[PDB]
């Protein structure tokens, strides 16, 4: 139509495609983030933030993709076909399920003014030549003192 | 973690299970309504309701999955096998994208009190024994 | 004794016999209206209404006999008799807790003024000849308007 | 759903299960002692107490598994599974009446806390190693 | 180090030790106790009374010593050495186990105050004679009158 | 019954399972760090903090497994048991003591809301491909 899921958060599909794709941790680890921080925020009978709204969503969305990948195991006989559609499910598609728990999950973590202001300083990093960069690339701010 | 989509709204999918799977239209009927009632309010910089936020990640999450039809579609090339996934991801799958933008657009369409009192109404509709059953279905309807 | 289960609630089993008995829906279908409904209404540590109370009791019973079905089913060597008691755990003890159950979670849905108004006119209605009654079949009011 | 019979008194079915099974009375006596305290409470158009409620769904409910006895002994032909069927009734069902009823009526004629303090230190009685018992086990009572 | 565990709560393992071993109720009927009493109480995110947080570990205790049980039972061939050490994890350390439990249950059951007088009442009890003593031991007190 | 034992202290052992295995030190190490911090904090008849008292049990919990260690050490003949039984008491239930013992001591040494924001930060530490990852990973510190 189209619809960009960021575009509510101020931020576009095209402004998380800036990292490079080697960047975002598997859905897997993802997911153990969110258990581990929002499980009661989340399994609550209320939205807090959009940003809940949209993660139960991601999460569901992520759900069904691993209720595909159990079907297309279970129930193909070819083992080339198979393998291209189960290995497909997390390397294509996973990339996008990815930044959008990511883009989420930090933005509940840290905020969402702090996330764009990374997703900008880790876009540019990158881009920039090694011997002009600071040392070591940028990281989630959470307790720097003493 | 199980989180039920519904949960946010003041419903479960149990709540949802009311409705039989042969009732929610196919998604593309959903999808057209949606484009045709919300698309301006969908493609918004601002988020509107907590309704909007939950049917956009709906409406790029099936659009997920049709790329993935189209994907096997161009890459497989024994038919019994694409066309064996290319039928589940319409059929099965599909099911649980229908429900839940069937869900908020009503919600939008109508509101949340009359979506939920709805189920409930529909759900003594359907309980009930074709014996004694209503000749008509309550729908949802703005006159009535 | 005895004691009409109704009694307190302004009924009785004779005005619960007043509806053909082919129209409580099957138990698994209340249950299932329950759950959906009045999962963590039930679930909490405190009466609601006296109608929850009914209500839990009720299906703590239709659970007994649940179980009495898989005693019965798992612990019998003729078939004839493991067949007639495990079919008239259902077909007779099955329309009066149908009827328990159906009448407090309508009580709890409705009003047990709607529901006693509802069991009068469909118990009219039902017993009018075809010809001078309404077309069709009374149903249990929610949100009828525009 | 699992939902607890005595979660609503303030009490679970492991606060029960510190009572051994050898300790409520048959089905009978208390409903004897039912009859004889409270039946014109029970026969009651207006609802006491949430136990009343709960008590009247009990008795109700051993009523019609008595019904079923009865008709499992006019149906059913061959001895050894009407024996086998009608002593399931009354032994392992059975239990799960006798306790609700002990609990409301017990509740009745005492009071809820006194019940739960005697869950409790029956607790504490029962736990004990028998050794160092005490000679006589708690009772409910009125003087004492 | 050495740090007595029941010091905090003006009490001795010594203080413990002042009963017969053959006293405390084995570990799983301790377990039933506080499943029955405190399970709400336990399972929610705040430290009640120092007696929970106490209780919490101890119980966690018993559970990493069940999960040590059911790995020793698995995993060795030699059944003297197997029985010797599942045997030793319930009769050793499952006498300091049980005493751990059984105090703070009883404290949060009663009170602190109640417990202590109750280890020296049947301390003192069962080490007078038979002739000059109370005919029956003492008990924990709840709920005594009329 | 569960009881997750971070639980009272907002926290959850999925928040402690973002640190790897290879992440506590051994126990002897928490122990000696705590006798030089935290030891007449820990003799004492009066109960500092609920860290104190849960971190009592930790350490009278692991100086139960060590005596159960000796034991198996004196009692055990075969050495192809007791070797394997022995390590299993180090290596895997060791674990557990570990994360309890460095969960309070850090709470201690610097506070909660230090430990779980370290926990959080840590979580984006290492959930970080290693080609992308700082140089350096978070600790914690009172200077900085």
């Amino acid at each position: 139509m189209d619809i960009d899921p960021y575009k509510e958060f101020g931020a576009t599909v095209e402004l998380l495609s800036f990292l490079p794709s080697d960047f975002f941790p598997s859905v897997r680890d993802l997911l153990d983030t969110a258990s581990a921080l929002y499980r009661e925020a989340l399994e609550s009978p209320e939205h807090c933030s959009p940003h809940h709204t949209a993660l139960r969503q991601a999460i569901l969305c992520w759900g069904e993709l691993m209720t595909l990948a159990t079907w297309v195991g279970n129930n193909l006989e070819d083992p080339a076909s198979r393998d291209l559609v189960v290995n497909y499910v997390n390397t294509n598609m996973g990339l996008k399920i990815r930044q959008l728990l990511w883009f989420h999950i930090s933005c509940l973590t840290f905020g969402r003014e702090t996330v764009l202001e990374y997703l900008v300083s880790f876009g540019v990093w990158i881009r920039t030549p090694p011997a002009y960069r600071p040392p070591n690339a940028p990281i989630l701010s959470t307790l720097p003192e003493t």
